[PDB]
DNA sequence: CAGTAC
DNA sequence: GTACTG
């Protein structure tokens, strides 16, 4: 009953292969075990008591509104703020493991200052119940990945992502959060061939690379106004969302 | 490293 | 493949 094990702990959130191999020396073999023994990290700790909830898939409907209580407080600072979810909710799934949720401005300004207080206020509406990787401030963007719930009876809480870019990445940012991931892996993987870099900020050319095709230059941007001009620069047929189900 | 996001 | 924090 190993292999069971492993996989009890692996669908911990915060928790691979390599904990829980080490939870499993410790002599733990259920989930309260982990709950009353191992040491664990606030990110482990939630998805240890969210572990029923985070199992499940989500209908998209349910996605939708979801997307759409992020979309209504981010608005109430903003009304020119654009909110589309990229998940597998873009790709037209029926289901969803969790909600993506891009966030730009076309004025490519107002997208700033916008994160902080967007979180705050989903807070206080209770909407946003735990926090994990409450962080990161990469670049000119900015992504959280956090627990949401619903209001109302019978409500399971839902995993939630939330990144915000300037509009000159937006292109790039969709195409990366959108997915899929081995549809990202591939695209990516073919502009190295082409002496390019694709990434969820910018398509470069001109990237330099040495002989073990190791990256020494970084090149220089592409302007990338949509999705489909990423495209074409790569010399690709354009998928649409539902065709990049890789 | 380990775990995660696509 | 690219790239972040724990
Ligand atoms: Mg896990």
């Amino acid at each position: 009953e190993s292999v069971p094990v492993l996989e009890l702990f692996s669908n911990i959130w915060g928790a691979g292969t390599k904990t829980a191999q080490m939870w499993y020396q410790q002599g733990f073999r259920s989930l309260e075990d982990i709950r009353s023994q191992a040491s664990l990290t606030t990110q482990q700790a939630i998805g240890l008591k969210h572990y029923s909830d985070f199992l499940e898939r989500m209908p998209r409907e349910e996605a939708t509104e979801i997307e759409q209580t992020v979309q209504k407080a981010a608005q109430a600072f903003n009304s020119g703020l654009l909110c589309v979810a990229c998940g597998s909710y873009r790709r037209g799934k029926a289901t969803c493991g969790d909600v993506d949720v891009a966030i730009t401005h076309p004025d490519g300004r107002s997208h700033r200052g916008i994160f902080s207080r967007l979180l705050d206020s989903l807070r206080q509406e209770g909407f946003l119940t735990d926090d994990l990787v409450s962080q990161e401030e990469n670049g000119q963007q900015q992504k959280y990945l956090g627990v949401c719930r619903l209001p109302g009876p019978g409500r399971r809480h839902r995993r939630l992502d939330i990144i915000v870019v300037p509009y000159s990445e937006f292109a790039c940012a969709l195409l990366y959060f959108t997915g899929s991931a081995h549809f990202n892996r591939s695209m990516r993987a073919l502009a190295k061939t082409k002496g390019m870099s694709l990434s969820e900020h910018a398509l470069s050319t001109a990237v330099v690379r040495n002989t073990h095709g190791c990256k020494v230059g970084p090149g220089r941007v592409l302007p990338t106004p949509t999705e489909k001009d990423v495209f074409r620069l790569l010399g690709l047929p354009y998928r649409e969302p539902a065709e990049r189900d890789w």
